[PDB]
């Protein structure tokens, strides 16, 4: 009960801002969790015993990929702690509770491949799940850790309280298919524009939180450059091993994925920080202002590719 995690200093301040990178020590990355979780939600919001027991159990569902692994599940959660923390009394218990699992868990078992890729090899997933199959995946993974023996971490939640943060988990793992994501900042836009978002409606209530999963699900692009110009590296190594296979079932792959054309990933860069990120963190950034910092980091890297194409580096 009086245990508390406590980080060294430079974690303890840095942990607090949104370009925090947790480091390469994959053994302190429960713990900055926790922390994350006691600081965020309460000492209390979870039975440690449960928590750890959880956190090990979803660890041991991520795979060894070179971008959709547990680094990414703890990077996903830190973005979301540093949105909660900036925006205190904007959500309940309940929310600050499920979003954090839910960003720890939204790639579980994830292989380095897309939908698409999926549907087109024929996966079993795509038969049982038609569209956001991964995603679907995802929560399905969630639930059965929740049903292992000691790892329901809910299980002090009333019956009505369990039902809410199950659905939070849901809607807000579904809502990291990239697919889903430009309609629900269309539909967002146009809200805030005329002035009729209000967060006092749940259907509402619902897209700012699937909003929220985009903008830490792309949080890499949201770093400092040397940070966001690496793991661009990891997250273009899957691209590229998904092309491989598409070449494999005798389909070019768009030129995104394909090896050969290494060349056009600068320019590549560029359209996804200007058809997905950059809308992606303005829209989070007019309906929650102390998001802001997202934005700048982001249009700073946007500045930076333009500099790579330039031949400046
Ligand atoms: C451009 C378009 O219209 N669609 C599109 C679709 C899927 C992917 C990317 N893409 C390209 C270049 C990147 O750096 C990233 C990117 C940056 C941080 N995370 N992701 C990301 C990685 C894997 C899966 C989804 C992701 F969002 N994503 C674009
Ligand atoms: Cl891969
Ligand atoms: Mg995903
Ligand atoms: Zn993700």
């Amino acid at each position: 009960g009086l245990m508390q995690f406590t980080l060294p200093v430079r974690l303890c301040k840095e942990i607090e801002l949104f370009h925090f990178d947790i480091g390469p020590f994959e053994n302190m990355w429960p713990g900055i969790f926790v922390y994350m979780v006691h600081r965020s939600c309460g000492t209390s919001c979870f039975e440690l015993e449960k928590l750890c027991r959880f956190i090990m159990s979803v660890k041991k569902n991520y795979r060894r990929v070179p971008y959709h692994n547990w680094k990414h599940a703890v990077t996903v959660a830190h973005c979301m702690y540093a949105i909660l923390q900036n925006n205190h009394t904007l959500f309940t218990d309940l929310e600050r509770k499920g979003l954090l699992i839910a960003c720890l868990c939204h790639d579980l078992d994830h292989r380095g491949f897309s939908n698409s890729y999926l549907q087109k090899f024929d996966h079993p997933l795509a038969a049982l799940y038609s569209t956001s199959t991964m995603e679907q995946h995802h929560f399905s993974q969630t639930v059965s850790i929740l049903q292992l023996e000691g790892h329901n971490i809910f299980s002090t939640l009333s019956s009505s309280e369990y039902e809410q943060v199950l659905e939070i988990i849901r809607k807000a793992i579904i809502a990291t298919d990239l697919a889903l994501y430009f309609g629900n900042r269309k539909q967002l836009e146009e809200m805030y524009q005329t002035g009729s978002l209000n967060l006092n409606n749940q259907s509402h209530r619902d897209r700012v939180i699937g909003l929220m999963m985009t903008a830490c699900d792309l949080c890499s692009v949201t770093k400092l450059w040397p940070v966001t110009k690496l793991t661009a590296n990891d997250i273009y190594a899957e691209f590229w091993a998904e092309g491989d296979e598409m070449k494999k079932l005798g389909i070019q792959p768009i030129p995104m994925m394909d090896r050969d054309k290494k060349d056009e990933v600068p320019q590549g860069q560029l359209g996804f920080y200007n058809a997905v990120a950059i809308p992606c963190y303005t829209t989070l950034t007019q309906i929650l202002p102390p998001t802001e910092p997202l934005l700048k980091a982001c249009r700073d890297n946007l500045s930076q590719w333009e500099k790579v194409i330039r031949g400046e580096e």
